[PDB]
């Protein structure tokens, strides 16, 4: 059968993976094929075949890496052919690729005329191995696997060439004046290599009657020298033979004669109607007699004047009539000029994205005539138009401007241009006619003919078929790829000229001006538009192309919006209630339930319903919602406790909102409790365990003192159950936040202060200003008050005074204070008539011993007491952290892992992974929750590195690359040691393990590049110490980011760290020994060195979030299914308490998502480019990554579920019974068996 030998090298996971999936255009016989230029060896049988004549078919799996090889020797050849190959005419560079492709199909099938073939004949038996002997040495098996593959290698060894050639797949003229088009292989290789012979040496003829033009000596030598070779292959003959209407937006591709776009182009932009319709060459009917227009062209002078004469009646049929007056006729025929001439240079240049009946013709003809004229010397077609733009530029304007700009721009302007003039035609009725402040008669019909025009699904009088919005898709799709494939791209650096765009010192092609577009932050159409377009073309409304707009929502931008930007609210003239303000928060809605649904998951009928203690569906359904709900509110209050006036009415409206939904859940939880007891815990005993649980669901995973048992009284409960109180106490605190906000070891100076008693705490402030007197004021003078302010207050062998002064005797000791902070007030100003703490004497200690460090010659001695000195003060540090860590709930200074002391007593040093970390948002500099595996990233080596190259930029080039290569190698190392652990004796381990690993490799890159999200205070301070290494103290955006990303990216690093990698999971896997595995070779998903660019930050962690949370669905459900009595209601327990913080994180970053989907440096209100995103909801991002199985390389994540997140995070009826099981148990725990 045919598809028993049609093969695909994306198959074959990985060699000696997913990336020869529509990307074979760079892609077991490890040996590289390299053997060069066209018709050298005239003085074709030699070609690029090295690959398989090394073919190493022991270390083969099947036909697909067989394939691979064969696509790797073709691309090899192709590449080699297209920029060796010199015709100046790519009609015959087309023949040579065709012709290359005809001799590896000789190759293959065992027919080539002239190792490899006992190589291919061991390689197609062993294929036979695996249809046996149903397609000699396999001639006919081979003839028909080539004919299966034919196609593949054929748009393989096509990929690479220039997107404008004229026989090949990029650009197949049909010249009648998804195949194969050439279908040249079946013809006998003799034949072929007769007609490639003449091809050759009559083009090599050509080329000498060009240099040795017919018209002083030697005038016929090399013609005698052709002749005598013509002469001398003769063996062709008698020896070796005889030894055998007004234009509308295309918008689709070119069928034909009819015009439009051109392939990889099709519905990516449309054709203005003046585009399709420019004056051409070919279509410059001068005469009658059309010898003139006709014949062919001599000299550059002739060239030049047809592009004069073509753009002058260009220019000409460019004006109207009688220009309506000449009153708006004025820039709009200088811009549609300037287009035309643009289009005119792009097309004379070669790189347009349109094409026509004619284009294609005109394309070859000047590619053949730039040949003929520019003999002695691509370049040459650039460079002419570079020259002489200027004349038929004013040649236009009689009937230059800067248009070095990428086709697909102009054409976007310009059809933004025309939809902008529609749209502000069709907006003027409603800001004239109808008002914001005929109330309801007029602006409803003038809203409802907008809203015809723009949700039009035939697209309006412009695009040609899709809605406006869709089209709009297709323009962004292009667009993100463009900034990609700029992205990826290393050679497209500014020229040197010895940011404005400029000509030649910002570089000079497509990629070079999408890779300054990056540069300055356009990655967006929307943004790139906001820059061109003028402002005020698309109505009297300011709505602008950066911001968006929306049983599907779509979220477009405001331009192309159902209603104009403030009129949304005054279609229909609705009230301008603050309630649909507010909406520019929360996501809730007699024996019924008033059911506050989450928006999208409704109520769920339970199916599985077997003996129930009087646990009826509805109550079930009003369980869960009820504990989705006190998780996500109760977590909402706290995160928001945390213009300004709309801001505060909003908010109040917000809290109302939450008051009369909880009104709503009390009396819907009161119904539950009576339904189930009648015949259970109340709000009071739920809420209650609702709280505590996250102590066990936090720092004891699972179930089973003083500074914490005590904030768990402080937090909820009292020693009680009082859920009410608890959760009403917050409320009333967040529904005050913002009405207050709209109203708006001990130190040594303890041990001394005013009490000379035992001027009353005036004498102090003094003695104080005097010694740290030894804007007014020395360093810190105010904070020493400060703390004695503290001391004194907390007081009203120092045992003796408090007990004196309580023995003495709270609104008194308030007014004492009031009355005591006016008198150090005074005191202040006498001062003037007459002109933790420990952490901050710590630190400007040790920056003083650093001074005394760096000033040294007896370095030993000072280093010694430095050592000391923080031994001596670790002790004062071990009782400090922890009272203000433990009590509320740097690093390296004071960590204490003896490999510290060994290799760095200097205040690796990695260890194992713990699996105790979560999700958490800290550090992020909002919505994003950061990975356990980024908040594990090893950073202490590179700290002492920072701090020893104080003032010192020689070293920060150099010591930092290797803490680098070090601290890699070791996180590679631990991460190996961790993740193969998981599952020991699996495959799927070491592919997880490479995901990881990857990850933190990127987060490490994004830590040395742009902005790391999070500032982690290790990383806080490499970055605060790093923009400085690489800073001359002059901006803070291309002085200090672009040179990090340069070092990193252009330094003899990337590679290195990723080295470092790959040496640490070798030195894990050589150190698996103990674990008496097989550690014959390094999994090949680390053999990739170059694995690709880096996403944002954020979509990897929500890769890894998805990853995470699919990987732990599985286990808790698998767990909660085998065990459906202690067995079960741990796996229920366990599955909804981390079911509802995923469910949380789930909602913020869907938020983030939806305010970064399509945004950019421009929009987002981070500097961070997420163009590449292109989803408009995080199910729809994750339904096609999350999906297939994992490679190690590119897919971080596998789901069971996709589509049903939303719905999984609310949802499995029996699990409510044990779950209060376990509710009643935890409660008789924690309410009698701790209570104290």
């Amino acid at each position: 059968i045919d598809q028993s030998l049609k093969a695909d090298p994306s198959e074959v996971q990985y060699y000696g993976g997913y990336y020869l999936r529509k990307n074979i255009c760079k892609i077991g016989t490890n040996d590289p094929c390299d053997r060069p230029p066209y018709g050298d060896n005239d003085q074709r049988q030699r070609m690029c075949i090295n690959n398989l004549e090394k073919l190493n078919v022991d270390k083969i799996r099947d036909k697909h890496a067989f394939l691979a090889d064969v696509l790797l020797t073709a691309r090899n050849e192709g590449e080699r052919i297209v920029q060796n190959h010199p015709d100046t005419n790519s009609s015959n560079v087309c023949n040579a690729l065709e012709r290359s492709f005809a001799d590896i199909a000789d190759i293959i099938r065992g027919t080539d005329l002239w190792n490899l073939e006992q190589n291919l004949k061991q390689m197609f038996a062993k294929i036979r191995e695996n249809k046996v002997l149903q397609d000699q040495n396999y001639r006919k098996l081979r003839e028909d696997w080539w004919n299966a593959n034919r196609q593949k290698v054929w748009e393989v060894i096509t990929c690479g060439a220039r997107s404008n050639d004229l026989l090949i797949k990029r650009g197949w003229r049909t010249s009648g004046k998804e195949k194969v088009p050439t279908k040249l292989d079946y013809v006998p290789q003799f034949l072929r290599w007769l007609t490639e012979w003449i091809e050759d040496f009559y083009r090599e003829k050509q080329n000498l009657i060009d240099d040795m033009e017919r018209h002083t000596s030697y005038c016929s030598t090399c013609k005698d020298k052709c002749k005598k070779y013509c002469e001398c292959v003769k063996k062709w003959k008698s020896e070796w033979e005889n030894q055998k209407n007004n234009k509308n937006w295309i918008w689709k591709k070119s069928s034909g004669k009819e015009g439009g776009l051109q392939k990889e182009y099709a519905n990516t932009i449309g054709l203005p109607p003046r585009t399709q319709s420019l004056c051409l060459v070919v279509c410059l009917d001068e005469k009658g007699k059309k010898t003139q227009e006709l014949k062919n062209i001599r000299t550059n002078s002739e060239l030049l004047k047809e592009w004069i004469i073509a753009a002058f009646h260009e220019g000409k049929n460019l004006k109207p009539s009688h220009e309506k007056k000449n009153d708006d006729n004025g820039k709009k025929l200088c811009k549609a000029l300037e287009y035309s001439f643009a289009d005119y240079g792009d097309l004379i240049k070669g790189t347009s994205i349109w094409d026509n009946e004619y284009t294609k013709d005109l394309e070859l003809n000047l590619q053949k005539i730039f040949g003929k004229l520019f003999r002695k010397y691509d370049e040459l077609r650039e460079s002419w138009w570079n020259t002489n733009k200027k004349y038929i530029w004013l040649a236009m304007k009689h009937g230059p401007t800067i248009d070095l700009i990428p086709q697909y721009l102009r054409f976007l302007q310009e059809w933004v241009e025309h939809f902008c003039k529609q749209r502000q035609e069709k907006v003027k009725p409603v800001i004239e006619n109808c008002k914001s402040c005929e109330c309801k008669t007029e602006c409803k019909n003038k809203c409802e003919v907008y809203k015809k025009f723009i949700e039009d699904c035939k697209g309006g009088d412009g695009t040609a078929g899709s809605s406006w919005v869709k089209r709009w898709d297709q323009i962004y799709k292009r667009y993100s790829k463009y900034i990609e494939d700029a992205k990826r791209n290393r050679k497209a650096g500014t020229k040197n000229c010895g940011n404005a765009a400029e000509n030649k010192c910002v570089q000079s092609d497509i990629d070079s001006f999408f890779k300054h577009l990056i540069d300055i932050g356009l990655t967006t159409p929307s943004s790139y538009l906001s820059i061109v377009l003028d402002d005020n073309i698309c109505g009297a409304d300011k709505a602008p192309w950066t911001t968006y707009t929306t049983a599907v929502v779509v979220n477009v931008p405001s331009p192309l919006g159902n209603t104009p930007h403030g009129y949304k609210y005054a279609c229909q003239c609705k009230i301008p209630t603050n309630e649909e303000t507010c909406d520019d928060m929360n996501q809730w809605s007699n024996d019924n339930y008033e059911l506050c649904k989450y928006n999208g998951v409704d109520v769920k009928p339970t199916t599985v319903r077997s003996n129930s203690s009087k646990l009826d569906d509805k109550d079930v359904t009003f369980f869960n919602l009820f504990e989705q709900w006190n998780k996500e509110i109760q977590y909402q209050i706290e995160q928001y406790m945390t213009n300004c006036k709309e801001k505060c009415k909003c908010y109040s409206l917000w809290i109302e909102k939450i008051n009369d939904q909880w009104d709503k859940q009390k009396d819907n939880y009161n119904k539950f409790q009576r339904k189930q007891i009648y015949d259970v815990v109340s709000l009071s005993n739920f809420l209650f365990f609702s709280c505590w649980e996250e102590y066990i669901q936090k720092y004891f995973n699972g179930d089973w003192g003083s500074d914490t048992f005590e904030f768990l009284i402080k937090k909820c409960g009292n020693d009680s159950g009082d859920g009410e109180t608890i959760f009403s106490e917050k409320l009333n605190n967040a529904e005050k936040k913002c009405k207050e906000n709209e109203s708006t070891c001990i130190p040594p100076r303890t041990q001394n202060l005013c009490v000379g008693e035992l001027n009353a705490i005036q004498k102090e402030t003094e003695l104080l200003y005097e010694y740290h007197d030894k804007n007014g004021l020395p360093k810190g003078f105010c904070h020493a008050v400060q703390r004695s302010f503290i001391d004194y207050k907390n007081m009203i062998y120092i045992g003796k005074l408090q007990e004196d002064i309580k023995k003495i005797i709270n609104a008194w000791w308030k007014g004492i204070e009031g009355e005591m902070w006016d008198a150090v007030r005074c005191a202040i100003t006498k001062i003037n008539k007459k002109q933790k703490e420990w952490s901050e004497q710590f630190c400007i200690e040790r920056l003083q011993y650093e001074k005394n460090i760096r000033d040294a010659g007896d370095c030993k001695r000072k280093c010694e007491e430095y050592k000391k000195y923080i031994s001596e003060k670790k002790q004062e540090w071990d009782k400090q952290k922890t009272k203000y860590e433990n009590k509320y709930v740097f690093d390296f200074i004071f960590n204490d892992n003896i490999e510290y002391k060994t290799y760095y007593p200097y205040g690796s040093l990695c260890h194992e992974k713990g699996n105790d970390r979560t999700w958490s948002k800290k550090y992020i500099k909002e919505g994003v929750y950061v990975p356990p595996r980024r908040q594990q990233l090893c950073l202490y080596e590179l700290f002492p590195i920072i701090i020893k190259n104080k003032n010192d930029i020689t070293n920060a080039k150099k010591e930092l690359l290797e803490t680098l290569q070090i601290v890699a190698e070791r996180e590679a190392y631990y991460l190996w040691k961790q993740y193969h652990a998981h599952n020991d004796t699996t495959y799927l381990a070491h592919k997880k393990a490479c995901c990881a690993i990857r990850g933190s490799f990127y987060d490490l890159e994004d830590i040395i590049k742009g902005n790391d999200l999070v500032h982690d205070e290790y990383t806080k301070y490499i970055d605060s110490k790093l923009n400085e290494i690489f800073d001359s103290s002059n901006k803070n955006d291309i002085e200090t980011k672009r040179a990090r990303t340069d070092w990193w990216e252009n330094e003899a690093i990337r590679q290195l760290v990723w080295d470092a990698m790959q040496s640490g999971v070798r030195k894990a896997i050589d150190e698996e020994k103990e674990k008496k595995k097989p550690n014959e070779n390094f999994p090949p998903c680390m053999g990739v060195q170059h694995i690709g660019i880096a996403k944002p930050q954020f979509i990897r962690w929500l890769e890894e979030w998805t990853n995470e949370f699919c990987e732990k669905y599985t286990k808790y459900f698998e767990d909660m299914k085998s065990n459906c009595n202690i067995e079960c209601k741990k796996a229920c327990a366990n599955y909804t308490n981390w079911l509802n913080p995923k469910r949380i994180e789930w909602n913020g970053m869907s938020n983030y998502y939806n305010k970064i989907y399509r945004k950019s440096n421009k929009e987002s209100e981070d500097g961070k480019d997420y163009s590449m995103i292109m989803e408009p909801t995080v199910i729809d991002y994750l339904n096609k990554r999350c999906n297939g199985e994992i490679n190690g390389n590119y897919i971080c994540c596998s789901c069971k579920n996709i589509g049903e997140n939303s719905t999984s995070g609310t949802v499995k009826m029996k699990c409510t019974e044990v779950y209060l099981e376990h509710v009643e148990e935890q409660l008789k725990e924690i309410d009698n068996a701790i209570k104290d």
